[PDB]
RNA sequence: GGCAGAUUACAAUUCUAUUUGCC
């Protein structure tokens, strides 16, 4: 969250999205707010979905990255606590877990 | 860093890489 300047960060985590969502629905949810960054090396907009290993169903959870950091930051400040596909939902400032094991 | 084209491989439990052209 706060716990940074975030003058670096660009990418949001959520939480609370669904069990059967998919990243162009989440794209088209917080694209809304501000441009989401694309990958120019896959063409789909930066959204990584999360699925449970022990059952193979989606965690609910998935990052969003944006093209400016304030978009991420208007982001947070409005989806946080709304709704989507019908499911409550949270965002809030993410970082790299990535960096654990890359 | 961004824009266009091309290539290959792998992964997570909170932001992929390589490569050609241009600024």
């Amino acid at each position: 969250g706060s716990h940074m300047d975030n003058s670096d960060n660009n990418t949001i985590f959520v939480q609370g999205l669904g069990e059967n969502v998919t990243i162009e629905s989440v794209a088209d949810y917080f694209k809304q707010i501000g441009i989401i960054k694309t990958n120019k090396k896959t063409g789909q907009p930066m959204i990584n979905l999360y699925t449970d290993r022990e059952t193979g169903k989606l965690k609910g959870e998935a990052t969003v990255s944006f093209d400016d950091p304030p978009s991420a930051k208007a982001a947070i400040d409005w989806f946080d606590g709304k709704e989507f596909s019908g499911n409550p939902i949270k965002v809030s400032f993410a970082t790299r877990r990535a960096d654990f094991n890359r």
